[PDB]
């Protein structure tokens, strides 16, 4: 249940970010891999190096399996909230970008 874990959000919020997450969930697996990864950063207008894809990844994946959950995502807007994402890295380029203002 995301909305008692990140009640730093709204239910709107949360909402915009699991509709983000399906976007680009292009398998109905209900994760994002680095591929499809690599895709929602190219067609928001910020493509990363695979590398910098991999490390964006890595820096919220608390299950060890090289994807996203949507908690895991979730995990990014919280990270970019509570301050602790890097100047100009992939994962603040994300937050930034994504209609999503937290
Ligand atoms: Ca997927
Ligand atoms: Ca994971």
């Amino acid at each position: 249940n995301p909305y008692t874990e990140f009640k730093e959000f709204s239910r709107k919020q949360i909402k915009d970010m699991e509709k983000m997450f399906k976007q680009y969930d292009a398998g109905r697996d209900g994760f994002i891999d680095l591929m499809e990864l690599k895709l929602m950063m190219e067609k928001l207008g910020a493509p990363q190096t695979h590398l910098g894809l991999k490390n964006m990844i890595k820096e919220v994946d608390e299950d060890f399996d090289s994807k996203l959950s949507f908690r895991e995502f979730l995990l990014i807007f919280r990270k970019a909230a509570a301050g602790e994402l890097q100047e100009d890295s992939g994962l603040c380029v994300l937050a930034r970008l994504s209609e999503i203002d937290v």
